């Protein structure tokens, strides 16, 4: 099935891609709320994007564990990375919406 | 441990007003963004509702090993409670953000 | 975009069938991972059943919530109706899998 | 309060020795699952570092509103840390399930 099915291949690609854009959106979006509620606050925008790139690491490290019993490059694989860097972001997005609502 | 006992019992508390916060909060958002919408409100008080159901059902299966009525699953009970509540607030805190 | 691509609009339907089908299996098996743990231990399997239940009561209530803004049956509204539901029932593949693992 | 800041401090160590057991676990599971399979150890291992990592730089953010040295702001640290190290644990025992 994963091994070999062509919708499930390219969607996995496809809705990581989503995932991703959908994350930058939350992350703009961030940005400007704590900009709305505290201005340019010393450290506030350096210490955000700090985080995220520390976060895009934890992601990739994760993403190595939960694929680790598949062959890198093989369809299972890629389906699997794929489907991680997808959820991860999903929840990355959802916490940085969070954050622009602690008042 | 009295200590452990008051200290889950506390923390439940607190992240119960940190949720009601998250919940009014967001009310707050959406009336401001969507003004009186068709049934948005009633939406958002039966899906927290739903969800406190959800709540108490999946604390029953976590504290599934202790004795009811026991320090000890109290103490288990409190703390799956703050963490639902914890996970909760962070999901309506979530909502409404454009 | 979302509005109008054939892509999208399938692939979020495939990718809520994937996430539901994913979510059967950490069920399943998470009733194996308790058996193992605690036999059929009384009340036990019931409970699991009745919380997975009022779960799915739950998606749908939140995913009404989300998709508020969106005309029922829009391509917009079945792409956010269907990433909720796949999202929702990753997260809750995640917890059922960390269950089986509390010892 | 004396109390507040206490069990701030005290749910933060208990969340942490959550941790601590279902990072112990995931390496217990894995081995019984995998074996020595080469990089294994180290992949987990690499990974639970960035992640303290990330976990003190999202603090950092959530505590930005406090005064750093402040009761009030080691009590937000502490319960930033141990909601974090809560999802955490949860992340983890959901790891080698199969």
């Amino acid at each position: 099935n994963v091994e070999t099915d062509q919708q499930t291949f390219a969607c996995a690609a496809f809705n990581k891609q989503v995932a991703e854009r959908e994350l930058q959106s939350a992350y703009d979006e961030l940005i400007e709320r704590m900009r709305d509620q505290f201005g340019d606050e010393a450290g506030l925008m350096s210490r955000i994007e700090a985080a995220e790139k520390v976060w895009s690491q934890l992601r990739d490290a994760d993403c190595k564990v939960e694929t680790h019993a598949e062959q890198p490059g093989s369809n299972a694989y890629q389906i699997a990375w794929n489907s991680c860097i997808a959820q991860r972001s999903d929840e990355r997005a959802e916490y940085l919406r969070s954050l622009g609502s602690q008042n």
